[PDB]
DNA sequence: CACGTACGCGCTGTCCCCCGCGTTTTAACCGCCAAGGGGATTACTCCCTAGTCTCCAGGCACGTGTCAGATATATACATCC
């Protein structure tokens, strides 16, 4: 979730390189995967159509 | 104003129950889904109903005459000394 407090807490960190380790990248819809790829690298990847 | 006595108040005992502290538990709090309904707005359409107007008539208020029940005498029969 991009709205949660953990998302804004970790997204405000001054880290050069990030990595996400999970088993299920997409669970409900493509908006969640959009949130993960926005947390990874913010802006060259956009998802706006469901 | 006088009297007198009952009760407010001060003192003492006593016991009991609440407070302080330490220890253990536990649920409030914060952060999370998971979808779905409730409700606040914005815009639009429609139609029923309440305001407005005119006219009229009877309900309410006032006044007054009467009328039936309650109260107070007028006279006659029964009764005590």
């Amino acid at each position: 979730n991009a709205e949660s407090s953990l998302y804004e807490s970790l997204n405000s960190f001054k880290v050069a390189n990030r990595m996400l380790i999970t088993g299920t990248p997409l669970q409900n819809n493509i908006k969640e995967l959009a949130a993960l790829v926005n947390f990874l690298m913010p802006g060259r990847f956009t998802i706006d159509q469901e």
